[PDB]
C-alpha cells in the first residue's frame, strides 16, 4: 500500500505530460508525420518515474514544481528517444514495447531512427524553454551541462555501448555495476540534479545528498528488476546469478536503506522520494 | 585560383580538429570503441566547412577565431552525426562515404547508431566547455537554443524526414527548396550565426545579414551540386531538370549575388565568407 505515491505519480505524470504536449505540433503538413512519430514514441505507456524524479527534488528543496517542467520534459524526452533507438533492428530488434509495437514498427526504421533524433534534441530545447522553466542564466548552463554529460557518451550512450560490447564477456559485480551506472544510473541521478537546480535554491550540500540517494536508487531498481525476473520464472549476467537470490535481495534492501540514509538532511517535502526508494524494492 | 580561402580552409580545419581532440578520449578501456567510433565518423574526409563558416563569422565581427571554437566544434559534431545516421541500411545503406567506408561499415550498425547519438549530445558539451569559449551567460542561451532549434526536428532532422516522406512524390520548386532550407540550410545558418554570437560583438543587424548571407549560400551549394552531377554526366528532383541547366546555372549566381549583397555592411574581415560564396558557384 503507497497510496500518496500514487497520487504523486499521477501529479507528476498529468504535469509533464501536459507541459510536452506544446512541443509535438509540427510547424508544417510535410513534418507532420516526424512529429507524430516522436509523440507515439512518447506515448509509451511509461510512469513518467525521471519527472516524478525532477519534481519531487525541486519541491524537496522548496521549488514549485512547475519550476522543473523544463527538467522533467528534458529527461523524459532523452528517456524516449534512448528506448525507440533501444529497439531497433540493430540493437535490440524488438517489436513490442510495454504491449505495444515499437515506433520502428508502428512506423518503419528510418522514421524510427530520426524520431529518436529529434527527440533528443527537443530535450534540450525544453531545457532551455522559456514557458518551462523561469530559472536563472548560470543554473541553467548548470543544468544543460549536466543532461548532456549524463546523456552522451560517458553516460547513458556510453552504458548501451558497454552493454553492446559485453555480449558474450562474463561480467562480475563491478562490471555489471558500472554498465548499469552509465546506461540507467546516469539520467536518473540528472533527474534529481536537475529538478534540484530548477528550483533556484540548490545548493552543494543538497545537491550531494541527492546524487547519492539518486545512485542508490538506480542500482536498486536494477538488482530489484533481476530478483522480479527470477521470481516470476519460478512461478512459472545478473545480481541473482552473481549473489544469489537470497544474497540479491538483501543488497536491494541495503541500497534502499542508502536511499533513505542519504535524505536525512530533508523534511517532509522530501517524502515523495523517499516513498519512491521504497516501492522500488517492494514492488 | 581561389588562394585565401584555400589558407582559410587550412587554417579552419586545423584549429577544429585541434580542438576536437580534446572531445574524443574514452574516460574508460570499456568505452573506447564507442569513442573510437565517434572519432572514425568525424575523420570523415570533409573540409570543416561548417566551422570554417563560424570562425569567418566571429572574426567578421571582430571576434579571435578560438572564441569561435565552442561553436566550430558543435556544428561539425552534429554535421558528422547526421552522416553517420544518413548512412545507415535503414535510410540511405551507403558502405562508402568520400571513398572510405561508412561508419556502420568499419564498426556495426548499433555502433553506428549510438555513436551518431553520442555525437549530438557531445555537440552541446562542446558548446559549453569554458576550454573552448569564454562567451558569456546570455549569449551562450542564445547559441545553444539556436543549435537546437538548427538540428532538431523542425531544422536538419525534419529536413531527412522531409527527404524520406518525399520519395515518391514530385516536387516542384518550392518544396525543393523547402527541402534544402531544413536538411542543409538550418545548420549552415546556425553555423554563421553561433559564430557571430561567439565573438561577443553580435547586434541584431549584423546577424541578420549573416543570416540572410547563410540562407543563400545554403541554397546555392544544393543548385550547384546539381549542376555538377548533370555536367559530370554530360561529361561521360533536380534544379536542373525544374528549370534546364542554362536557367539553373543563372539560378546560382544569383543566389551567390545574395549572399555577396548580404556583406556589404562588412569590412575586410569577412572576406572569407565573400570568396566562399564566390567558391561554391564557381567550383
Ligand atoms: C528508478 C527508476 C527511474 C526506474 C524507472 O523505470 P523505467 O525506466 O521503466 O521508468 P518509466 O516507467 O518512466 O519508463
Ligand atoms: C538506455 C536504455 C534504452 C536502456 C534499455 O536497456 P534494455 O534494452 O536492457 O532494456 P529494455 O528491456 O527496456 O529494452
Ligand atoms: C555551403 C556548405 C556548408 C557546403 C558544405 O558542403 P559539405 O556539407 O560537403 O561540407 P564538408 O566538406 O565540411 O562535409
Ligand atoms: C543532413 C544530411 C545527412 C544530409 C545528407 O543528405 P544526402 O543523403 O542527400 O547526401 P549524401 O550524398 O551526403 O548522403
Ligand atoms: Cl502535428
Ligand atoms: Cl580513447
Ligand atoms: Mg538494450
Ligand atoms: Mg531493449
Ligand atoms: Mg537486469
Ligand atoms: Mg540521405
Ligand atoms: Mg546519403
Ligand atoms: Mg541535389
Amino acid at each position: 500500500h503507497h497510496h500518496s505515491l500514487t497520487a504523486y505519480q499521477a501529479s507528476s505524470q498529468a504535469r509533464v505530460d501536459a507541459a510536452m504536449h506544446t512541443l509535438f505540433t509540427a510547424p508544417s503538413p510535410e513534418l507532420a508525420r516526424l512529429y507524430e512519430a516522436m509523440r507515439y514514441s512518447v506515448m509509451n505507456g511509461g510512469k513518467r518515474v525521471r519527472p516524478l524524479l525532477a519534481y519531487a527534488a525541486c519541491e524537496a528543496l522548496g521549488g514549485k514544481p512547475e519550476q522543473a517542467n523544463g527538467a522533467a520534459c528534458a529527461v523524459e524526452l532523452i528517456h524516449a528517444y534512448s528506448l525507440v533507438h533501444d529497439d531497433l533492428p540493430a540493437m535490440d530488434d524488438d517489436d513490442l514495447r510495454r504491449g505495444q509495437p515499437t515506433t520502428h514498427k508502428a512506423f518503419d526504421e528510418a522514421c524510427a531512427i530520426l524520431a529518436g533524433d529529434g527527440l533528443q534534441s527537443l530535450a534540450f530545447s525544453a531545457l532551455l524553454d522559456p514557458a518551462l522553466s523561469d530559472a536563472s542564466a548560470e543554473i541553467r548552463l548548470r543544468m544543460v551541462t549536466t543532461l548532456a554529460q549524463a546523456a552522451g557518451p560517458a553516460g547513458m550512450v556510453g552504458g548501451q555501448a558497454i552493454d553492446l560490447g559485453s555480449v558474450g564477456l562474463k561480467l562480475d559485480q563491478q562490471a555489471l555495476e558500472y554498465m548499469h551506472r552509465h546506461k540507467t544510473g546516469a539520467l536518473i541521478e540528472a533527474s534529481v540534479i536537475l529538478g534540484a537546480l530548477a528550483s533556484g535554491r540548490a545548493e552543494k550540500g543538497e545537491l550531494k545528498a541527492l546524487q547519492t540517494y539518486a545512485q542508490a536508487i538506480g542500482l536498486a531498481f536494477q538488482v530489484q528488476d533481476d530478483i522480479l525476473d527470477v521470481e516470476s520464472d519460478t512461478a512459472t549476467p545478473t545480481y541473482p546469478a552473481l549473489l544469489g537470490l537470497a544474497a540479491a535481495k538483501e543488497y536491494a534492501l541495503e541500497l534502499r536503506d542508502q536511499a533513505l540514509h542519504a535524505l536525512r538532511p530533508f523534511d517532509a517535502a522530501a517524502e515523495p522520494l523517499r516513498e519512491l526508494a521504497r516501492y522500488i524494492v517492494e514492488r
